[PDB]
């Protein structure tokens, strides 16, 4: 990666881009819609792309990236691609198999970043959401420190450049950091973060340990009806964001994106609309003042759009602890 990019530096020396395009879809979409969106996102100037085994969009995004290489738009070296091991493959002996399957889907030699998607394990098998006859998920038990050693060996094997974690709390990060024989710290903790749920304490902690916070739900989430209470307020309808957008001559979404960049957060975003995808690149164009930043800090109301309620009975459920 060209050190010239709008990047930050991870604690293992590698460059990220601070703005990433997410490749989880709305549930009505054909997975193949990810190819079209990725090509557009490239053309608009995105070079960091967030995915997961579980989105089922990896083959499609990889194909988009390969055509943009074929036709001279990008090089592999200038793309930052993220995948995530899902809850069904957290067992140490299952982690590397899952990475190698993703690499086969993508026709890639390596991913740039590989995350534990949740600190919670589920029953192994091809089905991602194994449930019982009452419609409840079948939990499993894992040693997360041993999952982590397997993540480490994936990095030593050159299958991923970097490793870290997602949807971990303070205590779960601490478990990894204090682990005997620890070879590599996690480079990041990927978590939900916006105006409404600003993660100040989790963020402060991550920085003290050289861990980059990567934010999803930056624009209030895609509101996936399985996962998002449809009575939650719509973030972008917040009157404070509309009035600030008017002040800066920019949009509510652009205000929410910029707020996070100035806090040292790496931001993800998804849109289905080409014009919104170009619009979001305008985040590098303006500065929010120190006092407007404080005004946005004031929106914090502990509104969690994605509490992963179906996992609520799990011993390792991350969202009970204060942070
Ligand atoms: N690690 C995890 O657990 C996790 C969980 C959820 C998501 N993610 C990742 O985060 C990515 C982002 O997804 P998200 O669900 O969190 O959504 P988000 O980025 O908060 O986006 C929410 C909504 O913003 C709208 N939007 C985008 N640009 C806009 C603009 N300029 N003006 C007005 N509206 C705009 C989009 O609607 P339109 O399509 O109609 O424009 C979209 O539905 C995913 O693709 C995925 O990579 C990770
Ligand atoms: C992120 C979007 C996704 C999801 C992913 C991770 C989560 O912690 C919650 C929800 C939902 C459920 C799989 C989804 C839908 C379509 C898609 O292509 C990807 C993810």
């Amino acid at each position: 990666m060209n050190s010239k990019c709008h990047c930050v530096i991870l604690n293992d020396g590698n460059f990220i881009p601070v703005l990433g395009f997410g490749t989880a879809l709305p549930l009505e979409c054909p997975k193949s819609k990810a190819k079209e969106l990725t090509k557009i996102a490239i053309d608009a100037g995105f070079h960091h792309f967030d995915s997961a085994s579980v989105y089922n969009t990896e083959d499609h995004v990889g194909e988009a990236i390969r055509s943009k290489i074929a036709d001279g738009t990008v090089r592999r070296e200038d793309i930052f691609y993220t995948s995530k091991v899902w809850c069904t493959s957290l067992h140490p002996e299952l982690v590397r198999a899952s990475l190698e399957r993703s690499l086969q889907k993508l026709q890639f030699d390596y991913v740039d970043l590989y995350l534990i998607h949740y600190p919670m394990a589920l029953k192994p098998g091809e089905e991602n959401f194994p449930v019982d006859e009452h419609g409840k998920l079948i939990f499993d038990r894992v040693d997360l420190c041993a999952t982590w050693e397997a993540m480490e060996k994936c990095k030593d094997a050159g299958l991923t450049k970097s490793i870290g974690v997602s949807n971990f709390n303070y205590r779960q990060l601490e478990m990894i950091l204090n682990k005997p024989g620890l070879k590599y710290k996690p480079v990041c903790n990927q978590v939900e973060c916006h105006p409404y749920l600003n993660q100040m304490k989790l963020l402060d902690f991550c920085k003290s340990k050289d861990i980059v916070l990567v934010a999803y739900g930056v624009l209030g989430t895609q509101r996936y009806p399985p996962w998002v209470d449809q009575n939650s307020p719509v973030l972008l309808d917040e009157p404070v964001l509309g009035s600030m957008a008017k002040k800066y001559n920019r949009t509510p979404a652009l205000i929410a994106l910029r707020y996070q960049l100035q806090r040292g957060i790496v931001v993800l975003n998804t849109s289905l609309k080409e014009e919104r995808i170009k619009e979001n690149m305008q985040v590098f164009e303006f500065q929010l003042s120190s006092e407007d930043m404080k005004v946005l800090d004031g929106l914090n109301r502990n509104m969690r759009y994605i509490p992963a309620a179906i996992f609520k009975g799990h011993p390792n459920w991350p969202f009970l602890d204060e942070y």
